[PDB]
């Protein structure tokens, strides 16, 4: 008896291979069913308390900073620096308070028209050769390109244009994301030694990518700042949008909050990463789930046909795309990004159920387990958008009491939750408006986990014009 009350899972080498190899969800789910809503994984240097229970997850997520960001904030410092997605303390409090006002309703309304619809129409245009010749297209890569192009336009008013062609800065983005994922699974953090970073090929390539990304963002910031200062631009209304530059960067510069240039670069870089692959993966799995579930796809097309009659979605249309919203909600239930949330106890605490943890205890919340647990959800493995009241509030962690956790919760909740849901709704509505879609047969659509749940082998679809 270690007096904590927490059962200890018995992990074998095969389980550890899964934890390091992109199949993290597999042993964690198996151990949830064997040991219950909370258990310990102590594998070598690591010691995690793994939480698979709504009530405990709620306690952990709402009690920030008692449960602090922990290992995650430490492993991705190389990419984000002190950007507020991983910063803590008064810096975090101030930067989040400064950035959240940029995501207001008028800004969202402008972005829907000029960014979400524009990039989704561009996606459809890039699919026209496949619609004509009937061949298969990897929609997971296409959605990744679209959501990258969206986030860059929304943050900087700059189009990476990865839907059209590759570029050095685009390659650098994926190189940086890869490095962040590998660092979370390295057996030995050799990259802490600076001399090894100068000779190990993976590290000298990662360092070049991070430099190019940081330089690109710095140049974008300096160019916008020159305009803002020269023109004497300041925020004078509530819900401010510069009509010529409807970007978050412009809003933040116009607000004239005291912030260093590097902190602003780090802030925007953290939003670039936070808003790209997550949104692309949500759209990927939603499209997969609809292509497996003809009744849902039919109901989704019926809604977009009736609500829009072929028009582009406007901001005011989004609240009427109710079933399409619940399709995305149910996709995020079955496939949460990331599938686990990380915390670390900063003081001793007692979790609901009288489970005791000490200062320093690393915590893993398996959102995948909570969403797929038969103790939490009926028919947990089925794609049923109808499980949500189509006339009720859109489900989230507060109104389901953390049985559904699509955007985390508590003080560190995702700040782009309204933004991202609106991007998925608009892009999926435009897709379903313009294209029929079928899953190519004989594929194995399986999960590989990193910062998001992505497919192991791609998501190949056939499309045709509607
Ligand atoms: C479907 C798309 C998205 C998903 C699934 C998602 C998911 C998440 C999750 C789970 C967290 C919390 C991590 C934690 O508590 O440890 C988070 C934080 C965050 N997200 Fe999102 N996100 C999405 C889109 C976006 C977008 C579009 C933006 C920016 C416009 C964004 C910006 C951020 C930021 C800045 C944070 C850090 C918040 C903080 O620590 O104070 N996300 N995201
Ligand atoms: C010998 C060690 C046994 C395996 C330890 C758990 C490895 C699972 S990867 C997991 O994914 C997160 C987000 O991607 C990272 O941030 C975490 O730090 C990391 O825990």
């Amino acid at each position: 008896n270690d007096e904590s009350g927490i059962p200890i899972a018995n992990a074998k080498l095969d389980d550890v291979a899964d934890l390091l190899g992109g199949a993290l969800f597999l042993p964690l789910y198996k151990w949830m069913n064997e040991y219950g809503p909370i258990y310990r994984l102590a594998a070598g240097p690591r010691n995690f308390v793994i939480v698979s229970d709504p009530a405990i997850a709620k306690h952990v997520l709402r009690n920030y900073p008692k449960y602090a960001k922990g290992l995650v904030a430490e492993v991705s410092e190389f990419l984000f620096g002190s950007g507020f997605a991983i910063a803590e303390g008064p810096l975090w409090t101030a930067r989040r308070r400064a950035v959240v006002p940029s995501l207001h309703r008028r800004y969202l309304s402008v972005i829907v028209e000029r960014v979400f619809c524009k990039c989704a129409e561009r996606l459809v245009e890039k699919l026209q050769p496949y619609a004509e010749d009937g061949s298969a297209v990897n929609m997971e890569a296409k959605f990744s390109q679209m959501t990258l192009d969206v986030i860059g336009l929304s943050l900087f008013n700059y189009n990476f244009d990865s839907l059209t062609t590759d570029s050095p800065v685009i390659e650098a983005v994926y190189t940086a994301l890869k490095e962040a994922e590998l660092r979370s699974t390295d057996l030995l953090p050799y990259w802490k030694i600076d001399a090894l970073c100068k000779i190990v090929p993976r590290q000298v390539k990662a360092e070049k990518a991070v430099t190019l990304i940081r330089e690109t963002v710095e140049d974008l910031i300096a160019k916008c700042k020159e305009i803002v200062e020269r023109e004497g631009e300041r925020i004078n209304d509530e819900e401010y949008v510069n009509d010529a530059d409807p970007s978050i960067l412009r809003f933040l510069l116009a607000s004239r909050e005291e912030v260093s240039s590097v902190q602003l670069r780090d802030d925007l870089l953290s939003m670039l990463v936070a808003g790209h692959e997550t949104t692309g993966s949500v759209l990927t799995w939603t499209l997969y789930l609809l292509s497996k579930n003809s009744s849902a796809l039919r109901k989704a097309q019926e809604e977009v046909d009736r609500v829009l009659e072929g028009r582009n979605p406007a901001f005011e249309d989004i609240k009427e795309l109710k079933y399409i919203t619940r399709c995305i909600n149910e996709s995020m239930r079955l496939y949460p990004h990331p599938p686990v949330l990380i915390r670390r106890a900063q003081v001793p605490d007692i979790l609901p159920g009288n489970y005791k943890v000490n200062t320093g205890q690393d915590i893993m919340i398996s959102v995948y387990n909570i969403h797929r647990s038969s103790e939490v959800w009926e028919k947990a493995e089925e794609f049923l958008p109808e499980r949500f009241d189509i006339d009720g509030a859109i489900p989230n962690e507060t109104n389901t009491d953390f049985k559904f956790i699509p955007f985390s919760g508590g003080p560190r909740k995702c700040v782009g939750d309204q933004f991202a849901l609106m991007e998925a709704i608009v892009a999926l509505a435009v897709f379903l408006q313009r294209l029929n879609v079928e899953l190519v047969p004989d594929q194995t659509i399986s999960m590989t986990t990193g910062a998001t749940i992505h497919t192991t082998n791609g998501l190949y679809m056939k499309v045709s014009q509607r």
